[PDB]
């Protein structure tokens, strides 16, 4: 049966982690950006290329190039649900009074998905969460 995959996202910068109620606040050398990504629906012990994109944001709407790219080979946990932590490292060259938004995509390495129902999987399961609105995903350097 195909897994039916969900990831969501908790962004954290400098010492300020980001929730569902309340994007994150960074005091005015870089800002460390670590993004949590809780999944669901994966497949237990299998690897995921998983690529984080830090982008600005103004009001919900993405602005220039991406400012940031993390990518990390991750493995599902139990029942194929649980997190991952996608640690940026120091990002350089963000700007005072300006917010940032951290998109996430992971793709299986091995094929999981029976695309034409003849019982053989031969597509890799895709997850992504690029929601430009996601307070939970999001800081602003104050
Ligand atoms: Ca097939
Ligand atoms: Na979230």
């Amino acid at each position: 049966v195909n897994p039916e995959g969900k990831i969501s996202t908790t962004v954290k910068a400098d010492d300020s982690t980001a929730s569902e109620t309340a994007l994150a606040e960074v005091a005015e050398d870089g800002v460390a950006v670590v993004d949590t990504i809780h999944y669901t629906g994966l497949v237990e012990g299998k690897e995921y290329d998983v690529t984080g994109t830090l982008y600005e944001v103004k009001d919900g709407v993405v602005v220039g190039d991406a400012k940031a790219t993390k990518t990390a080979v991750l493995t599902a946990g139990k029942d194929g649900k649980g997190d991952w932590e996608l640690d940026f490292g120091t990002v350089e060259g963000l700007e005072v009074g300006k917010s940032y938004v951290v998109y996430e995509k992971a793709v299986s390495k091995e094929n999981l998905v029976d695309a034409d129902g003849d019982k053989k999987p031969e597509s890799k399961q895709e997850v992504k969460h690029e929601n430009p609105a996601d307070k939970s995903q999001t800081f602003i350097i104050k």
